[PDB]
C-alpha cells in the first residue's frame, strides 16, 4: 500500500541530456538519434530577450557557433534549423543511448515527469501536471532551460515538454518537442500572465479513489448527486466541468472500489462546501489534482516499464 | 524559482536492479560488482513468515536454487551468504553498469530517493524521509521487496535503504544495505508497531526558509524566542527537540535569507499555536518535514550530479 508522488525512472532520459552553448548562453538539449533539440532562445543574450527577431539572430549563426557537449564528448554540428520555438542541431554522431521515443503533445490535466538539468547534467526529477491554463508548477533556476518532461509507457519514452521560461508570476511555460508553446506564451521577456488556473476535477476524484484503496474513508458520504448539480458546485469553487468521458475514465477505479463516480462526486461536493474540518486525506490537508486516473491505477496496481 | 519534492536521477540505480527468484517467491535485488544483494525472506514462502528460522531454511538451499535475472540475462549463482537480514549471492559476472557506490546507514530525519521495482523492473521513484520512529512512508505493493533507497552526491551512489515489509499500520520498514533493520523491526509476520512518529523540526525550518526564498512571507512574524522556550512548544505538538547542531546546520539558509534561526523558530511557534488560518505555504496547508536543510540548498541553488 501507500500513495506518493511518483515519477518515471529517468534513466532513459539522462542518456539524452546534453549541454548546448551559443555565445555567452548555455542551456540543456535533448539528443535523440543525430539531432539535438534545444530551446531557440540560446541564440539570444540577456538584452535580446525583450524583442528578439529569431530569424535574424539565427542568420548571424553558423554550425560552428553551436557548442554541444555530451558529458565530456563534443558533438560536431553539421546543420541547424528552427521550427516554431525549438532548434534542431544536426550532429555527426547519433546517440548510442537513444531510447524508443515519440513526440507527444499532451492535453491539459495530464501529468509527466520532469528531469531538471543544468549545464547538460541531470539534477533531479519531480512529477508535474499540465495545468488548465497551460502552465506547469515545476521548479526551475537559471540554466534549467532545455529540461524535458516525459512519460514512460512499456519501453517507449513519450517526450511532451521542454521548459522555456519563468513567468513573472513564478510559474513556468514551455513547448512540446516540436517547438509549439503550450498556451498563449511566447519566448520573449514581456508582460505575460496565465489565465485562471482551475482545478482538474477528474484528477481529484481519482486521488479520492486512491484514498479509499489506501484506507481513508472519512469523506465517503451518505448522499449522491447528478452530473448537472455537481458541475454547478464545481464552477462556484473554480473546478473543471466534469464530462461523461471523465466518468468513463474513472470506470475501473469505480469498479475496483465499489463507489460509483456520481457517489464520489457528492463526497467531493461535500468537501468543497465544508472543507476538510481539520482532517487529512493521504497526508494532505488540501485536495490534490495532479494525479491522473492512470497515475492512480499505476500506483494501486504496480505497473512496471523497464 | 519553484519548490517541489525532488528525487535523484535514478539512472545509475536502474542498471543495478535485478530479479531474484527462490522457489515460489520473487523480489528485487541490487547487483553491484559480482554480488547481488536482496532481502533474506526470499527463501521463505507465505507460511514460513510467521516464525522463520532463516539459518535452517538457508541450509536447504544451494547456489542453483537462486534464479537471478538481469533483464533477460541470468546470473549464475556461485555462492550464497547472509549477514543480518540480507542475502549476498556471489555471481560469476560483474555488473558492467556498477556505479561508484557506498553503503551508508542514514540517521533519522535524513531523506533519500526510493526506486520502486517489481520483478526486477523499475516502476517509479519518489522522495522519502527516515521518520524518527525509523519507519518510512513510501508506497509498496507485493513484489516491491528489494527496492532500494539512495542519495546521489557528485557521482557516488550512497545506498541507504532496502524495503522489507509493510507493517499492519500501513507504513514500511527495512534495513540498510548491510542487512541491519532501521528500528526495532524484524523480518517476520508478527504484531509489530512503530513508536510515536514525531515531526523533524529542523526539516520544517528548512522548508520554511525555502518558502521565504520562493516568495511566501506571510508567516514571518514580529516576535522571537529562545531555544529553551521553543523546545517547550515543540514537545507539546510532538516535535523533535531542536539542538544547537540543527541551528548550525540552518546557518547558510539563515545567511542567504537574513532571518535568524531563532527568529524563524518563533514563526514556527506561531504556526503550531495558531495553525495556518486557511493559508498555504509552498502549495501545502500542513507543515512539511521531509525536506532536509541540504534538500533546500540543493533546490534553491541548483546543484547537479551527473
Amino acid at each position: 500500500s501507500g500513495f506518493r508522488k511518483m515519477t518515471f525512472p529517468s534513466g532513459k532520459v539522462e542518456g539524452c541530456m546534453v549541454q548546448v552553448t551559443c555565445g555567452t548562453t548555455t542551456l540543456n538539449g535533448l539528443w535523440l538519434d543525430d539531432v539535438v533539440y534545444c530551446p531557440r532562445h540560446v541564440i539570444c543574450t540577456s538584452e535580446d530577450m525583450l524583442n528578439p527577431n529569431y530569424e535574424d539572430l539565427l542568420i548571424r549563426k553558423s554550425n560552428h557557433n553551436f557548442l554541444v557537449q555530451a558529458g565530456n564528448v563534443q558533438l560536431r554540428v553539421i546543420g541547424h534549423s528552427m521550427q516554431n520555438c525549438v532548434l534542431k542541431l544536426k550532429v555527426d554522431t547519433a546517440n548510442p543511448k537513444t531510447p524508443k521515443y515519440k513526440f507527444v503533445r499532451i492535453q491539459p490535466g495530464q501529468t509527466f515527469s520532469v528531469l531538471a538539468c543544468y549545464n547538460g547534467s541531470p539534477s533531479g526529477v519531480y512529477q508535474c501536471a499540465m495545468r488548465p491554463n497551460f502552465t506547469i508548477k515545476g521548479s526551475f533556476l537559471n540554466g534549467s532551460c532545455g529540461s524535458v518532461g516525459f512519460n514512460i509507457d512499456y519501453d517507449c519514452v513519450s517526450f511532451c515538454y521542454m521548459h522555456h521560461m519563468e513567468l513573472p508570476t513564478g510559474v513556468h511555460a514551455g513547448t512540446d518537442l516540436e517547438g509549439n508553446f503550450y498556451g498563449p506564451f511566447v519566448d520573449r521577456q514581456t508582460a505575460q500572465a496565465a489565465g485562471t488556473d482551475t482545478t482538474i476535477t477528474v484528477n481529484v476524484l481519482a486521488w479520492l479513489y486512491a484514498a479509499v484503496i489506501n484506507g481513508d474513508r472519512w469523506f465517503l458520504n451518505r448522499f449522491t448527486t447528478t452530473l448537472n448539480d455537481f458541475n454547478l458546485v464545481a464552477m462556484k469553487y473554480n473546478y473543471e466541468p466534469l464530462t461523461q468521458d471523465h466518468v468513463d475514465i474513472l470506470g475501473p477505479l469505480s469498479a475496483q472500489t465499489g463507489i460509483a463516480v456520481l457517489d464520489m462526486c457528492a463526497s467531493l461536493k461535500e468537501l468543497l462546501q465544508n472543507g476538510m474540518n481539520g482532517r487529512t486525506i493521504l497526508g494532505s490537508a488540501l485536495l490534490e489534482d495532479e494525479f491522473t486516473p492512470f497515475d492512480v491505477v499505476r500506483q494501486c496496481s504496480g505497473v512496471t516499464f523497464q
